[PDB]
């Protein structure tokens, strides 16, 4: 392999655990998709790594050691990952969760879900595509008792990868309650799992006899949570077609009567204009909207999450509860906080909690762009 000489802000990178490269620190760099040795700037080996084009990244380190990546490596990083994850297999109530996070285990540009019998591997950058035999070769040693498995391409979308098919649509428990999922269709699955510790806190009664709307709701699962906690009437609200059936499905599968429950397909902010009109004010407003979306507005959450906080405001009941919710890499918790303070205005409010990634979204402690979900619990 190259050696590759690196500047002094790409060593204190280094040093202080970052395994991301980013290409700001590495200028230089006429390499790509490739292992490298990397050293410092008077001759000092500083670890191997590998190199790929992934956002705002060049690559990730792999081992401050001199290593050879090949499948007996993939094989121990799988049974380290798989040792951290002991609860999840002695527990029943919950059979669709992450295997795999990245560089929260160790190699940056991979994710594993499992989904009851089936697992879905998702590829974030060329270079592990490439390897990718290696990589399912050492997970199915690993784990051989899935039936089969998907995968997703980050970087057609979506393909069956081995083993036995799946049902187009079928059930997984998390939390003990049932969600009507899919693994190839798109890139995503009819669930973020990284959201189920919110989605238990709502099971357990966080808006019991309360009246819910969940905006972006995309297939109303945290509506469906809310129910079973008892909540007295739920509004899920997206812009897309496909809500309606997908929603009704996770109704179904808990034998849910849906007299209280209500699905409308419509943009968000058409919502907040139809709800003020029709008077209608709801104790508790959860708001989850992507990082960006396209076209009668073009929605950046950077900018424009303020937006949603002050219209939601609008609505809420005396004493009501915000549910802030983002998934955005860019954004950090105090930018996130920064665009919700300027949607409060000068109007009391606080806050209650922050949530963000659980254990099996695993994170790098060093990299704090990495635990990239905040979701924050408002009292107005
Ligand atoms: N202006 C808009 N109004 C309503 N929905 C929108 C929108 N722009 C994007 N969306 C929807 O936002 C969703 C993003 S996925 C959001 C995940 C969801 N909060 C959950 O709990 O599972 C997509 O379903 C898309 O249809």
């Amino acid at each position: 392999m190259i050696k590759l000489m690196v500047g002094s802000f790409a060593e204190k990178k280094l040093k202080r655990g970052v395994q991301l490269l980013s290409s700001r620190d590495y200028p230089n760099l006429n390499l790509d998709n490739q292992v490298v040795q990397l050293y410092s700037d008077a001759d000092i080996f500083l670890g191997t790594a590998y190199l790929s084009k992934q956002n705002k990244g060049v690559g990730w380190l792999i081992s401050p050691k001199k290593v050879s990546l090949n499948v007996t490596y993939f094989i121990k990083l799988f049974q380290w990952s798989k040792d951290k994850r002991k609860n999840f297999a002695h527990s029943k109530l919950t059979t669709a969760y992450r295997l795999f996070n990245q560089d929260g285990d160790s190699f940056g540009g991979v994710t594993i879900d499992c989904y009851g019998d089936f697992v879905l591997f998702s590829w974030y950058n060329s270079f592990v595509y490439q390897i990718r035999d290696e990589i399912v070769a050492a997970f199915r040693q690993v784990y051989p008792n899935f039936l089969g498995a998907y995968e997703k391409i980050r970087f057609n979308v979506s393909a069956h990868l081995y083993g036995q098919e799946a049902p187009e649509q079928f059930l997984i428990l998390e939390n003990g309650i049932s969600y009507n999922v899919f693994l190839n269709d798109g890139l995503m699955t009819g669930i973020f799992l990284d959201q189920r510790q919110v989605r238990n806190e709502l099971i357990n009664g966080s808006a019991a006899g309360k009246t819910v709307l969940n905006l972006f709701s995309y297939t109303a699962a945290f509506s469906v949570a809310a129910a079973m906690g008892g909540a007295m009437a739920t509004t899920s609200v997206d812009l897309a077609k496909r809500s309606r059936a997908l929603s009704l499905a996770h109704f179904e599968a808990n034998h849910l009567d849906m007299a209280n429950h209500q699905l409308v397909v419509m943009d968000v902010f058409d919502y907040f204009k139809y709800a003020r009109r029709h008077h209608l004010t709801y104790d508790i407003i959860i708001i989850d909207p992507p990082s960006f979306a396209r076209n009668k507005e073009v929605f950046s959450v950077s900018k424009d999450y303020h937006k949603l906080i002050r219209q939601g405001l609008e609505i809420l009941s005396e004493n009501g509860l915000i549910i802030a919710s983002t998934n955005a890499a860019n954004m950090t918790v105090s930018q996130f906080k920064k665009q919700i303070e300027k949607g409060f205005g000068k109007q009391k409010h606080t806050y209650l909690d922050l949530q963000q990634l659980p254990s099996d979204f695993a994170v790098n402690v060093q990299d704090e762009s990495s635990n990239y979900l905040k979701v924050f619990t408002i009292k107005v």
